[PDB]
């Protein structure tokens, strides 16, 4: 069966259900939410002879035992013939022999995480095994009454150990399919070391005290090692016992690692110069090298995470040419909140990972100085944001500061009793890898974040506060005209540039108007680079900007990049008969002197079979894959709304371009609206509309739009009316449900299909 998690939930703002979804999405578990039938509407379960989810949840058992009889049924078949069980979450129950009304069963077999070490269901059968007792809180049903088993929570996803109890019960239902591996990975930053100006910096007690907790905690951790911000101006500017205190720390040179983390403890999206950026990081490498510490780590972290997300390239150069950087960390990727939403990249040679935080701040330098009690920060440790970080995430890189190890030094304190924790209540192997080490672990358990997701900074007050003040916000487009080619996109964009209110980008130097920034490695050259084709949006000037690229209809990964970085940008796509289109790109490709498009005849591409050449086979897909218009559509109805899409008839615009104008700027919502009627010109000579300039002149397109050709052979457009005959039945009923008007072509297809 497919890995989805079917979640069943009362509404979508209950919090036992998101509490689910939560952690489903912190340990990257696919889910599907639904809204869970009282005796209603059950989805549909299985999908081509295979089952599309391999376990069921239900915040609400009631729904399940009160289920319609057919809905029941049909879901007892599927979950019996697909060997799915049901988490359920809560007199005797109805249907089964189970009575309804904290320590743990040390041999049960949910058991993969929790060490037995340290509402109930009650009943006399054999059919389940009790897993938390009381009598027995969470029972685990063997199936020797229903068939498959069952895990049933009698209270919510509150304490600390029913989460760590579900995730053990995610793993056994579904066969240790959705789980992770024993192995646990955590990397403890220490930041913003020789900071301050007087009192909370090293004494000597505070640099013997981090030297024996990192020597104790390596007894828990093997190779448990700190790692230490250095910034080398505020250096013997403390008091007199802390003028020895950090002398101390040098000392204990090889015990520690260390990290740049700036010279002044400034922030690099400040530095608009790389050059006195790149002369900060010379100075405190000049320390590091006089005072003995190692500059060979490969890691580093900006004072404010300024300029790695979003992308400072000062920042990102300066640190692989001073330091050679390998490995970073971020809070800010993709957004500051949630924190169980944070991933990681790597963009320009440079991995980034999820900096998390241990609740720790600059501000905590007392126990009692820290905010909210300090049975707070006991909270966390014993059971919260701490435990849930490890437990739910296989590597964490956790913040620490200069205040953290100070006159109470609960940056010791915290981790000492975490590390405690772990290992007295799971079975977990805790590790300690260098941060190449664990970038490196990161990016292998988790290879689909490896391409950055780009957004746009100014939609964020903190990506706007850490972005360089000498980039405008503005600088992105309102329009995308996606294409497919060969339908007619370049008089589309040539009669859009007419329009005053509207501007186009700058061309490329070799795909001209096209950036093709959103289908390819252009995305990883990063926003900056995007935003050098729009101009600066000034003020007395047209602010709205479209481009056109053709390869964004038909690629996977262009609709959800453009949805991320333009989420309020319309689309634009136009369709002529894909027989049409497949034949004109066709004799595109011949009129370019592609070699695998003059070797063979148009049937002969259409009619490749699988004994023949890559070069024919890649030249077929273009032609023919395109042509699925309901497809690629579909990919942007995910990422786009339906409003924000319109489809033109390519044929129309051939014939009635004037109209189809009218259209567009009533789909663009402009002000300053062309009288396209006495502004477009028939050619006669061209067979196409152009335009009417002062005194007759006509300017149209060149050579390579509106090309002539000899006409289809009937062979090939048979094979291409069947071939697209489901296709465009799909069309017309994907069109229909958009309520945007078919094609005068699609209309015309059914008619000669019927
Ligand atoms: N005013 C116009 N000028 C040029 N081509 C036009 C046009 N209106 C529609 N077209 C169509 O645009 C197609 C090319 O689409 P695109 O500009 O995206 O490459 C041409 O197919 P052909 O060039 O095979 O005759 C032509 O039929
Ligand atoms: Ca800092
Ligand atoms: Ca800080």
């Amino acid at each position: 069966t497919d890995p989805l998690v079917l979640v069943f939930v009362e509404s979508l703002y209950s919090q036992l259900g998101q509490e689910v979804v939560a952690i489903l999405e912190s340990s990257r578990f696919k889910y599907r939410t639904e809204i869970a039938p009282g005796k209603g509407d059950m989805p549909t379960l299985t999908d081509k002879g295979r089952g599309r989810f391999a376990l069921i949840i239900y915040e609400n058992i009631l729904k399940y035992v009160n289920l319609d009889a057919w809905n029941r049924e049909l879901l007892d078949k599927y979950c019996v013939a697909y060997g799915v069980g049901i988490i359920g979450f809560f007199a005797q129950l109805k249907g089964f022999p189970l009575f309804l009304h904290c320590s743990i069963n040390p041999k049960s077999p949910l058991l993969y995480v929790t060490r037995p070490s340290e509402t109930v269901f009650q009943s006399n059968h054999s059919t389940y095994e009790p897993v938390l007792l009381a009598h027995a809180t969470v029972v685990q049903d063997l199936g020797l009454h229903d068939g498959i088993q069952r895990v049933l929570f009698g209270n919510n996803l509150n304490f600390w150990l029913h989460k760590l109890v579900f995730v053990d019960a995610v793993a056994f239902l579904t066969g240790k399919r959705l789980s992770l591996p024993l192995d646990r990975y955590i990397l403890v930053d220490i930041d913003d070391i020789f900071v301050g100006k007087e009192g909370t910096r090293m004494k000597v007690e505070d640099v013997k005290a981090l030297f024996d907790t990192q020597n104790e905690l390596r007894a828990h951790i093997p190779n448990f090692t700190f790692n230490l911000g250095y910034s080398g101006k505020f250096f013997h500017t403390g008091t007199n016992a802390e003028d020895a205190g950090d002398d101390l720390l040098l000392s204990y040179v090889k015990e520690f690692w260390w990290f740049p983390h700036m010279w002044s403890h400034m922030q690099p999206h400040l530095f608009h110069n790389q050059s006195v950026l790149a002369e900060q990081m010379a100075l405190n490498k000049k320390f590091a090298v006089e005072h003995g510490i190692p500059t060979d780590m490969g890691y580093a972290v900006a004072p404010h995470h300024s300029g790695v997300y979003p992308v400072h390239v000062q920042l990102y150069e300066a640190w692989k040419q001073v330091w050679s950087i390998r490995v970073t960390s971020t809070e800010e990727y993709p957004h500051l909140k949630p924190a169980r939403y944070r991933r990681g990249f790597i963009h320009n040679g440079i991995m980034v990972l999820p900096r998390q935080t241990c609740g720790l701040f600059t501000h905590t330098i007392f126990y009692n100085e820290y905010p909210g009690g300090s049975s707070e920060l006991d909270k966390i440790i014993n059971g919260g944001e701490l435990f849930l970080t490890v437990l739910l995430n296989p590597i964490s890189i956790f913040m620490t500061h200069l205040s953290n190890y100070g006159n109470d030094r609960l940056g010791l304190y915290t981790f000492k009793h975490l590390v405690r924790f772990l290992h007295s209540w799971t079975n977990l192997r805790l590790q300690t890898l260098p941060p190449v080490q664990l970038a490196q672990k990161y990016f292998q358990i988790f290879s689909e974040e490896k391409d950055p997701l780009w957004q746009d900074p100014c939609e964020d007050k903190r990506h706007k506060d850490i972005w360089s003040k000498e980039k405008t916000c503005d600088r992105f487009p309102k329009l995308l005209i996606i294409g497919p080619q060969k339908t007619g996109t370049t008089a589309l964009y040539l009669f859009l540039g007419m329009h005053p209110d509207l501007s186009s980008n700058y061309p490329s130097s070799e795909t001209f108007e096209e950036i093709q920034f959103f289908n390819g490695h252009n995305y990883h050259k990063g926003i900056d680079w995007y935003m050098e084709f729009f101009p600066i949006p000034s003020n007395t000037t047209s602010d709205f900007y479209f481009e056109k690229s053709a390869n964004y209809f038909d690629s996977e990964v262009a609709p959800r990049r453009a949805a991320a970085l333009l989420p309020k940008a319309k689309v634009l796509t136009i369709l002529i008969n894909p027989a049409d289109r497949a034949y004109s790109w066709y004799q595109h490709q011949r009129a370019h002197d592609d070699p695998v498009a003059l070797k063979y005849t148009f049937h002969e591409v259409i009619t490749a079979g699988s004994d023949a050449s890559s070069k024919l086979r890649a030249l077929q897909n273009r032609c023919l894959v395109p042509g699925w218009y309901a497809t690629h559509i579909e990919r942007w109805l995910s990422a786009y709304h339906a409003n924000q899409i319109l489809v033109l008839d390519g044929k129309l615009l051939r014939t009635e371009p004037a109209k189809v104008m009218d259209m567009v700027q009533k789909f663009l919502g402009v002000t300053n609206t062309i009288d396209y009627h006495k502004t477009l010109a028939f050619d006669p000579k061209k067979g196409f509309w152009c335009q009417l300039l002062e005194g007759g002149k006509t300017k149209c397109l060149g050579k390579s739009k509106g090309r002539k050709y000899p006409e289809m052979d009937l062979d090939s457009r048979a094979f291409l009316k069947d071939y697209y005959r489901d296709h465009n039945i799909e069309l017309s009923k994907l069109l229909y449900k958009m309520g945007q008007t078919l094609p005068t072509w699609l209309r015309e297809d059914l008619q000669n299909t019927r």
